[PDB]
């Protein structure tokens, strides 16, 4: 009822600001489609029911919402279950559509993302090129150098994604040292089946 | 009438999103609870609300709401009137259910917490274990030396509590430095009395 | 119509906290006697309202608003207009009640306050003591030497005031630094008649 | 619809926001009239908006919705468009009328603009005088040197422009350090056309 309505006049007003600016149909369609993978049809102030609780609830639930996501992903099924809810607590959705760029080689990092459901290509100017998919995760070599982005990332199917900020990412690894090191030895694993090659790894 | 009718549309959206997410039923029925414990069937923008008066009835209305826990908690009770009000405007209300773990030894801590009504379990792996209730305070020995909590504390009851972020903690202790001394004389017995002995203290 | 439906809406929000609270009866009037007077049966949400508008209408309006303030006080009446409008921008309305001590001797000074309309008493331990009234400002040697408060400043009557932050003050004072010199002159005065002497100034 | 009857809503909090403080009938008018040329009938959470949304799609939002902008102003019609995109996301639609001073000279600039429709007159004490016009921006200089601001500029007509930050002019030219040398070179340029000159660029 609440949220289903929330969700119908929140969609009326994109609707409404689209036809203010103009936008294209094919656009309009392209934001009607993002629109329903995202929130699926239902709307929440999130930040607003979760501050309403404490911090037992909220890890409780973040928790219940990603066992999926930590029981196919070894980095998380296998760490100390801490560790893998102080990520969880900074993880945010998002939904990406086939074709976009998620992340652009040369550019600088400002985020890392898991693939809840999708796969994506890795993609770099000397056509070295890999795919990713459920369970596994890209954007952390730029996070551990702050870098730039060693390669592009494009979403060949509709993406379900989480993301953690550099900041959190840094925050979390603060914490628990210990896996930082499983990052690198991936990344360096990742970064020498393509060519390069960092002394900060 | 408003209140209430805010809590429970407020509640409804809390019941939507655990539907949306498809949440157990005992883990609803723990939110329930949850929510009844803590807000009691009226909900308050108390931000907003205090944020409309002024300095002076703000810190009346503060110090009426915690007589009990200023008369009965010595440390707060004996001080100064200023450094008191100073505390009492930083607190914020938290409610935990029994099980919850309120601090995890070897974390690093953020907050220390004032027992208005309930019993916690103070647990270190060196089986060494003690009571707190009201008019106690716990979590304050990392604040003091921003190392890491040297025990867990869990509810045993359901806790009413106010915690105090290690900010506002340093905040108040600047204006106040004679009340930093109450604080370490106290911690310094606890450690004693489980093995412990900090320099730093 | 709707500014003061927003004024009886939030009194009634007001109305149930104190219930909620259990606040005695004779605070619950001094809190209505407060909302009289501080917003006068119409609220609005200002933040919102100016930031609807740019630069030059927001400064044209609280120009328009502050003119008495402005010309009764030789500070602000002489002065460049674009130090007084600067002044004017950073400034928040506040009512006090008789009996109210806006500021405490011997502790920190975050702002300081002009009197629009009302008196005020300073209060020093030495018993030298003054009255300010229309036109005059006060909590400023504070901000100046970054020390503790002078003296105590008690309203005598119910007192309109614009207060500016410490951060504003040195902001304002940083484009114009003219005007540090005019404050510290009036705060020198002001010391010797109370036996006080800053180097400082 | 809804953002239409937005609009006429928070029109009539403007309107008992002026009756309340008494602004004169001239100004009044003035403030209608802004509101119609800045809002043009419809309201929108806008913040709201686009935070829904993901990268990907504010991009290409703000894209086509300065396609006129890019297009007619040689710097960003020949720029790399991830340069483009990236000053496109930070500016902030600012709507000023005639005879508004946008910048004064001597003060300190925070900000700089860019003209989609109306002319302004850049004015300096001593007297030599130019037009700015479609295409053109203006307030770089200041942003470049740290320094204060080299001339006045003020509205003819009504001007629709866009503002960037100085954080934000500054988080882009890291990225993109080429461009602060086209910035720099029609900065020299325009100081060397009124008698100045600075050994910073
Ligand atoms: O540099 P980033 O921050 O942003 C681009 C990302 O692409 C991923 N990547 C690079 N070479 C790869 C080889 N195989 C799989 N994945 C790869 C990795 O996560 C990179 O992190
Ligand atoms: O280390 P913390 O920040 O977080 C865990 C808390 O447990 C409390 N504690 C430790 N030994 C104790 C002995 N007796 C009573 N209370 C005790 C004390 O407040 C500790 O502060
Ligand atoms: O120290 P503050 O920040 O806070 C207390 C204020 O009291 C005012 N004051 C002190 N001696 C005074 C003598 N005469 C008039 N006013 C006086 C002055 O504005 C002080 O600034
Ligand atoms: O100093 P600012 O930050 O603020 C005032 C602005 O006026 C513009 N300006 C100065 N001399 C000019 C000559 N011709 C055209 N435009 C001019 C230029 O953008 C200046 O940048």
């Amino acid at each position: 009822d609440s949220s289903r309505r929330q969700y119908q006049e929140k969609y009326k007003q994109v609707e409404q600001y689209m036809s203010f600016h103009k936008l294209p149909a094919d656009f309009r369609q392209k934001i009607h489609d993002y629109y329903e993978h995202r929130y699926q049809g239902k709307m929440f102030d999130e930040d607003s029911i979760l501050g309403e609780l404490n911090g037992p609830l909220r890890e409780e639930i973040v928790n219940f919402n990603c066992r999926k996501l930590v029981a196919s992903m070894p980095l998380f099924a296998n760490a100390d279950p801490n560790f893998v809810t102080a990520m969880l607590t900074k993880l945010k959705f998002e939904v990406f559509q086939p074709g976009d760029y998620i992340i652009r080689e040369g550019t600088i990092g400002k985020k890392m993302y898991f693939i809840q459901h999708g796969v994506v290509s890795v993609l770099t100017k000397g056509n070295k090129e890999m795919k990713l998919s459920d369970g596994s995760y890209f954007g952390e070599i730029c996070l551990l150098t702050r870098g730039r982005r060693t390669a592009s990332v494009r979403a060949d199917t509709y993406c379900r994604l989480y993301s953690l900020s550099v900041d959190n990412f840094n925050e979390v690894l603060e914490e628990y040292p210990m896996m930082r090191r499983a990052f690198e030895t991936v990344a360096i694993d990742r970064l020498d089946r393509i060519g390069k090659k960092n002394s900060i790894l």
